[PDB]
């Protein structure tokens, strides 16, 4: 693109890749994703909050669409990795889940979901401060279940599953459900959260990809599942886990749940 100077590629994946790069006139350093469609991305321009990287620039032209967004230096997957030794410290994973939980409480309020929640594109800064990124518009770890069993109109809830998933994750250090395959991730939740019935999720059994042959295995203690984390922390977590999307802690519920009563915000020590 004439105005960029790209510096290096610092993502890739399914659709896009993404550089950091240098605008040419006005010196900023930005991230550079490189691709109904453009009337929903036109839409995103104008999802402005503090924890949502923020949609700098579209441009539209011959046949790429380039997306420009403010530059966040690290991520939360090489930052767990990085802390891997150690552990998050429990108030940074506090500030960090009520930040993102602000994030989608917004999204949320105007009916924008993310659909697709992982370490890699929640961003964070210097400051302590972590941001939503590539808004849906390790692949399969943070799916929620009715996603897997087939539901083709889900709803936010889905966001909150995958949030819930990543909570874990910084809590134990180890991801909670690393499936590798449909079927594998599926059973993996099963097997930890007990597989679902008529009973937990109410309309379950009627589910596109549901199968009756399913195995059936008993749900375990969260106590076996996320120590050290404490009883706020875990009940926080085990309604963000709640089979049934309509039972499912919403985001702004989330905000008010005692877990955050003494939340602040710490800044991490980062290796620019
Ligand atoms: O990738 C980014 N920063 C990287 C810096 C090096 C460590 N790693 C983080 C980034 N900064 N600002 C936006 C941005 N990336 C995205 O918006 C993004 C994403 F995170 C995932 C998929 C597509 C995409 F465009």
């Amino acid at each position: 693109m004439e105005n960029f100077q790209k510096v290096e590629k610092i993502g890739e994946g399914t659709y896009g890749v993404v550089y950091k790069a240098r605008n040419k006139l006005t010196g900023e350093v930005v991230a550079l994703k490189k691709i109904t469609a453009i009337r929903e991305i036109s839409l995103l321009k104008e999802l402005n909050h503090p924890n949502i990287v923020k949609l700098l620039d579209v441009i539209h032209t011959e046949n790429k669409l380039y997306l420009v967004f403010e530059f966040l230096h690290q991520d939360l997957k090489k930052f767990m990795d990085a802390s891997a030794l150690t552990g998050i410290p429990l108030p940074l994973i506090k500030s960090y889940l009520f930040q993102l939980l602000q994030g989608l409480a917004f999204c949320h309020s105007h009916r924008v979901l993310h659909r697709d929640l992982k370490p890699q594109n929640l961003l964070i800064n210097t400051e302590g401060a972590i941001k939503l990124a590539d808004f849906g518009l390790v692949t399969l770890w943070y799916r929620a279940p009715e996603i897997l069993l087939g539901c083709k109109y889900y709803s936010t809830a889905v966001d909150i599953w995958s949030l819930g998933c990543i909570f874990a994750e910084m809590v134990t250090r180890r991801a909670l459900f690393p499936g590798d395959s449909e079927i594998d991730q599926l059973f993996r939740i099963f097997r930890t959260l007990g597989t679902p019935d008529e009973v937990v999720w109410p309309g379950v059994t009627s589910m596109p990809d549901y199968k009756p042959s399913f195995p059936k295995w008993a749900r375990q203690d969260f106590s076996k599942v996320v120590p050290p984390l404490d009883e706020d922390g875990r009940s926080l977590l085990s309604q963000m886990l709640h089979y049934d999307p309509n039972k499912r802690i919403s985001a702004k519920a989330a905000l008010a749940h005692p877990f955050f009563q003494d939340v602040t915000k710490p800044v991490p020590h980062l290796r620019l």
